[PDB]
């Protein structure tokens, strides 16, 4: 009887239901995946928040879930993307040995959904939950996404991309996941290259997007890590996928 109305939209509707299923299909896409107890990643996921005030969730609150949700992914494999979901996802989607957060297990689990619980209640919270801005940073959210991305990053080796949006007004934004978490925990030990694919989109007249201000900035960031770094122009986007899917 103590709940606050957070400035966020509620939990999506049917979370628990939802995440239930998204587990259920995965394994069954993924026979790799098959011993996961879907049940028991509910519980874990669950207890990360549940009873919990929305605004004081930590990484440990998750650590039973990623436990549950250990994924070997091919570390020189992996697609970082910003801003520019769909995409991203159609690539991995045709060229299946190359993967996103998204496509591992725990990552298919949260995709597009919201979810808070309430102090000492059991009860999820379908009313409002906590906006990162406006009430908190620190929230089931957010944290969620900021534990699972870093811990992406640092599995990757070898040559890393990242896949980023041309018709931004910041290509590479430094509030982002992306640019706040995912490129500084890139290892330099495993990680030899991050290579960005800008991808145009009618932003403006074609040009060497790979010159932006803030594409420079990016690689300022990781060469200053000591990893090298590689931008491509991906100029026509339907020609792109259409190479990869008929080679």
């Amino acid at each position: 009887r103590w709940r606050q109305t957070w400035s966020g939209p509620g939990t999506t509707k049917r979370f628990p239901e939802t995440v239930l299923a998204r587990c259920v299909k995965y394994t069954e896409i993924h026979p790799e995946m098959r011993h996961v107890d879907c049940q028991s990643v509910w519980d874990a996921f669950k207890g990360a928040f549940i009873s919990k005030h929305p605004c004081n969730i930590t990484e440990e609150d998750y650590q039973p879930l990623m436990k549950l949700g250990t994924q070997t992914v091919p570390c020189n494999k992996i697609l970082l993307w910003s801003r520019i979901k769909d995409l991203a996802h159609q690539f991995t989607q045709v060229q299946r040995d190359m993967f996103t957060l998204e496509d591992t297990l725990l990552g298919y689990l949260a995709d597009d959904l919201t979810w808070c619980g309430e102090f000492n209640t059991s009860k999820i919270n379908y009313q409002s939950c906590p906006d990162w801005r406006k009430d908190c940073s620190n929230n089931p959210v957010s944290v969620f996404w900021k534990t699972v991305s870093r811990r992406f990053a640092e599995a990757a080796c070898d040559v890393v991309h990242v896949m980023l949006n041309g018709s931004r007004s910041k290509i590479f934004d430094k509030n982002s996941t992306f640019g706040s978490v995912e490129v500084h925990n890139l290892q330099p030990e495993k990680v030899q290259t991050l290579e960005a694919w800008v991808i145009h989109g009618g932003r403006e007249d074609s040009r060497d997007l790979c010159q932006d201000p803030t594409i420079k900035e990016l690689e300022s960031i990781i060469s200053k890590r000591n990893i090298q770094f590689s931008c491509k122009n991906i100029y026509r986007p339907d020609k792109f996928l259409q190479c990869v899917k008929n080679p």
